[PDB]
């Protein structure tokens, strides 16, 4: 009946609503794998057509994350500057965590455009180092067998973090962070899943992967810019110069 147990239900709701695909849909489609003809078709496409495809899927992913943040109790109550600071540093980190749901650790494939395919699908992009890192991060995260409420609460904490440089009302972020930590700890105790806390990825790993990802995305956006209808215009202008 506590203010925290509600916070749990509310975070789980925002997440359920901003969830692009349902987990059992992703799990059942684990059989639906791209054929060598389909893989070759992706590999033979231009760098620029594979880029427009991936950039549009990644922008859509960020927009679901912005909506997940918007629906978190207290997020709107922060000043616009703090909202930008938190989403600029964390939105893509959330997108990267969420990918573990579309990842199949057995055949090392990811759900991309209706079917499951390996990293070979992305050859055309010519950044096999970054793509291998993304797949390796999803592969490590998959061993935790994250549940839907775990991903929800963990991703809310990835976003609500008072240790992001440039925050104005720092104590207002701390107040939201500490409530979400309590919700996360409380929830893990209730379900006997406190063991995942020791297995969680180090804060630096995520931060590092994401900065590399976003810089590679920024280079591609400079060379071949895609156009997106901004869900959060002040955030969009902070990433798209
Ligand atoms: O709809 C919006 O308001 C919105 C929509 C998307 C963002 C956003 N894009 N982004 C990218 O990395 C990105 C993507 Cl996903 C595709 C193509 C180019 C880019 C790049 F130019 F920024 F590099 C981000 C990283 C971190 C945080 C927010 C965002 C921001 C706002």
């Amino acid at each position: 009946l506590t203010e925290i147990e509600h916070l749990v239900q509310s975070v789980c709701k925002s997440y359920r609503e901003t969830c692009q695909l349902r987990l059992e849909d992703l799990l059942r489609q684990r059989s639906n794998i791209f054929s060598r003809e389909e893989v070759t078709g992706y590999q033979r496409k231009s760098m620029w057509e594979m880029w427009e495809r991936c950039a549009h899927h990644l922008t859509e992913a960020i927009q679901y994350v912005v909506e997940f943040a918007k629906r978190l109790s207290g997020f709107m109550e922060l000043c616009q500057n703090d909202q930008i600071v938190l989403l600029k540093a964390g939105a893509m980190e959330v997108v990267l965590v969420r990918m573990c749901r579309a990842y199949n650790a057995d055949n090392r494939t990811v759900f991309f455009e209706g079917k499951y395919g390996g990293m070979e699908l992305f050859r055309a992009l010519g950044c096999s180092e970054l793509i291998s890192s993304i797949f390796d991060f999803s592969h490590s995260l998959s061993a935790l067998h994250f549940s839907e409420d775990e991903i929800a609460l963990y991703t809310a904490l990835v976003l609500i973090n008072a240790h992001r440089p440039g925050l104005q009302e720092k104590r207002k972020v701390e107040q939201l962070q500490y409530n979400l930590e309590l919700a996360f700890h409380h929830h893990l105790h209730k379900t006997h899943r406190q063991s995942i806390l020791a297995k969680l990825p180090p804060k630096g790993k995520l931060r590092s992967l994401c900065s590399q990802h976003v810089e590679r995305l920024q280079i591609f956006q400079h060379l071949h810019p895609i156009v997106v209808q901004a869900a959060f215009p002040p955030l969009y202008k902070e990433l798209f110069s």
